[PDB]
């Protein structure tokens, strides 16, 4: 196959992933505890406990409201999107998508910015967060795919001919 | 004129007034203030005082992403909107029109929902500045609300206009 073929079909698997990782995982930050189960519930209390994490145990306004714009906005398009790039060839999916890639990388840049530049010491994030800067790029690590995936695919829809 | 020509108009202003107001006042939250003669650094304190903005006084990490990609992608593209707009027929700047309004309509959503969720009294981090009523949080999303609503229409303006 080609490397375009093969670039939608990772699309294809990156947004119908989305969906579980959105879903049993990101949206416990704006939806109640109560609605997910004890494993759920002590899973992300893993990686809050393991990764350091900041902003997925207690969610800051500004990391609320991309919380929510993945719930009403990002997650009914991660099935449009994937039948889109699975099946190939959906010219209706640039615009769309473009506006998925900005939308998404423009959530990202500040939480990437926080994770590497803020001061999560006993700050409003009360030491929660990383200290040194390995536990920083730990974190990075989990958050980078989400921009740079939206990158691939922002530059993908704006030249590639067979979706004009 | 027309409503398409009307509204181009619009947003041929809108991009021009844009540059100066990123330059001498938004910018000065990243800029270094000897940048800035003194007359120009008492004029955004005069706004900070009056509309109690707590953002643009001391930029947190993730207000400040926002203001660096203002100046190196957003700042860059005001000049040749306004050309776009004002000259019309200028069907190359559909996509770069969409990409700038769903990044400047994320920017905001953030904002928009901290300056009416979020508090900033004494107790907080804030350390007491910003708005302390209703009243006084939308007296500062007021300055904040247009800059969500032109690049929405500007949005939809672009995406089913067929002369684009
Ligand atoms: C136990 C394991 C599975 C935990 C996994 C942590 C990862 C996969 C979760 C935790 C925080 C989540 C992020 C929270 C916020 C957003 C911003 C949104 O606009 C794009 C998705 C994105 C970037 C989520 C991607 C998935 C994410 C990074
Ligand atoms: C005296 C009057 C005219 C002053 C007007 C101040 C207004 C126009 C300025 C002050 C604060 C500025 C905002 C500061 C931060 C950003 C985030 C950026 O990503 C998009 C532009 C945006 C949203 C600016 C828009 C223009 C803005 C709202
Ligand atoms: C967004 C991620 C960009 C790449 C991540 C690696 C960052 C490398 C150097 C930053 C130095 C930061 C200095 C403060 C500690």
């Amino acid at each position: 196959l080609g490397a375009r073929r093969g670039l939608e079909w990772f699309l294809g698997f990156y947004f119908l992933s989305h969906i579980p990782i959105t879903l049993l995982m990101d949206l416990q930050g704006v939806l109640p505890r109560d609605l997910y189960p004890v494993e759920l519930r002590n899973l992300q209390q893993w990686y809050i406990e393991e990764f350091k994490d900041p902003l997925l145990q207690t969610p800051p306004a500004w990391f609320k409201s991309f919380l929510f714009c993945e719930l009403v906005f990002q997650l009914p398009f991660f099935p449009i999107a994937a039948y889109a790039f699975f099946k190939g060839g959906c010219k209706w999916i640039r615009t769309p998508a473009i506006i998925y890639s900005v939308h998404t990388m423009t959530t990202l840049i500040p939480i990437l910015s926080t994770l590497l530049l803020d001061d999560f010491s006993k700050s409003h994030f009360r030491g929660q967060g990383p200290k040194t800067f390995q536990e920083r790029l730990f974190l990075i690590s989990v958050y980078i795919p989400y921009f740079l995936i939206p990158l691939i695919l922002l530059l993908f829809m704006v030249r590639n001919p067979y979706y004009k």
